[PDB]
């Protein structure tokens, strides 16, 4: 037993990460098959960044121009093209260590690992969320884009972010593998903020049940509730609404502990409106919304990849 | 900027990972050179585990008897032997993929990455700290037997742990890669209980020091102690006593931030007393005891392996 905010093994997507220089600029890029894809902006000047014309700056990039480096050795940029907001890298190599991997662009309450590099080297791991505000709550530092995200499915690797910038509240914005940014954000240094930061109540759903299978039963109550009378209490509390859809999700945590989804949010009710009274649930003072139903599954069967 | 729970970049170790089978009991080895190391209870039947004579139940095995599997591919066993609670089972392969290593025994206070594996596959990554009490706050299932928790300096992995048992409380026991404990366990199914789950009281000082340099400040006051009189207050609240070497390796964090360790205590003396008033730290309602000076440290200045 036991339950831990948990990221995926990183060895796959380890074997896949370069440093990119372009001028001064040093980013990390990912290099799958004879291709390396990178936050655009390794192409602006610090000046460039407040303003950036990203086409016009372009044309006075040649393959050259790029300095791609796998841990010591210098890959040959043989081609190079913008898409949305990442360039493209055609190397001479196919990168021998590719794993099976495909492109997906995720949904807001959905998790991912996130691979923290700088220099093109792996610093650490961690597991983030989509927030229905389309920004992720990482850790990231100067040279830390071009750091990805990912799920993976046995032995697939999903490819789901990229990382460009920060906002205020020290939460982060990326785009897709298709240089498609999450949320309205854009890749420039000028005010920018974060709407409302609404918490995933399927999610909070899916912890309340790892907490059950883990033996934290003490918030379980004599209640029940309806979706509608839920969601008046959700509103007040910047809940997202739950739907059918989320009770069907939810389906597997519902039959594994025989607790309707129905009587687990008539206990979610009384923990917005009471509070914890001092007491935790996995050893959190707060209700997690981080990991999805599947996370919960995943780590309470012991699914491998 | 931000702050998080950040794993090991998990590659090297995922390489060493090897499925053992004895019997009818499958749980997981770590394939170093030429020697495959696991937990001894491998040989166990659940009915030996309620108290098994392991020198007696070795005599029945031979080397055909452990069944070794790297991926899809069987190793050869051409020896064994019993060292404390491990078994090292010598192949006649070199794991090709052997990192640069060294086995450590780590003192309680100290964090590491734990890869949790089932039948040799990697399930997940996360990090842990050797609790005062000798335990560990993992997630570990039936078959996570010879996970193994391990830091990185740059290149080098150092092994400090491999995973045996869970104590009630659902926390976690097993050894170093000697086959020595940690704490007082023992590999057998009868009561055993962990101490006093004390606070590290040096990591929430740490912590504290990441918080700012992350901008959450609000906790900061007008106030200084003394190491006596604070750790008065630590006593109260099973806070570990703080002492000068404490401060000296908060060094690094006090300087980056003008904050005197003896102020910082202050802080978290007023914390301790007056609770946190239903505000956040680094977006925790509990005082995180599970990040060391070196963890801040690495993750605010994006060390890499
Ligand atoms: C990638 N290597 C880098 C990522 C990191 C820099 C750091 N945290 C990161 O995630 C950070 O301090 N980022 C904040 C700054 C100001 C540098 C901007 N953010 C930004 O401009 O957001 C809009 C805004 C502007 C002014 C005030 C408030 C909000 C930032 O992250 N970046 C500016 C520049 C690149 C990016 C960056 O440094 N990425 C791009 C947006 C092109
Ligand atoms: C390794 N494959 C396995 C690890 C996991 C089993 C699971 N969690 C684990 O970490 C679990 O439920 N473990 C608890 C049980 C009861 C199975 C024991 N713990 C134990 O005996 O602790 C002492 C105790 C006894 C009775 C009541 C209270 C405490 C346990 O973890 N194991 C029994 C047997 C192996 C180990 C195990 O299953 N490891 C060994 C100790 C030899």
């Amino acid at each position: 037993s036991g339950f831990r905010k948990m990221a995926f093994p990183s060895g796959k997507v380890e074997g896949c990460m370069v440093q990119v220089t372009c001028g001064t600029t040093t980013l990390n890029g990912l290099w799958l098959d004879d291709v390396v894809y990178c936050p655009r902006h390794v192409i602006c000047t610090s000046e460039d960044m407040l303003n950036p014309n990203y086409e016009d700056l372009l044309i006075r990039k040649s393959n050259h121009n790029f300095l791609v480096q796998a841990g010591n050795v210098q890959l040959r940029v043989i081609g190079h093209s913008m898409q949305n907001c990442v360039l493209k890298l055609k190397v001479d190599t196919a990168n021998p260590k590719t794993p099976k991997y495909k492109f997906v662009r995720i949904q807001p309450g959905q998790t991912f690992s996130v691979l923290a590099c700088y220099n093109g080297s792996p610093s650490g791991v961690y597991q983030c969320a989509m927030r229905p505000n389309f920004t992720i709550k990482g850790s990231f530092l100067n040279g830390s884009c071009g750091s990805v995200g990912f799920n993976i499915d046995y032995d697939c690797v999903s490819f789901c972010y990229m990382h460009h910038m920060e906002l205020p509240t020290g939460v982060h914005a990326g785009t897709d593998l298709e240089g498609n940014f999450y949320g309205p954000f854009v890749d420039r240094q000028t005010a920018q903020a974060a709407g409302t930061d609404t918490t995933i109540t399927v999610n909070v759903l899916a912890w309340l049940y790892a907490a059950v299978i883990n033996g934290d039963r003490w918030f379980l109550n004599r209640f029940t509730t309806t979706l509608n009378d839920f969601n008046l209490v959700a509103m007040k509390y910047n809940y997202e609404p739950l739907t059918q859809d989320h009770v069907d999700i939810l389906g597997p945590l519902s039959a594994q502990t025989g607790i309707a989804v129905l009587d687990m949010c008539a206990s979610l009710k009384e923990l917005l409106q009471n509070g914890m009274n001092g007491r935790t649930i996995l050893g959190s003072a707060l209700l997690e919304d981080e990991f999805t139903p599947f996370d919960v599954v995943r780590q309470c069967s012991g699914v491998t990849f």
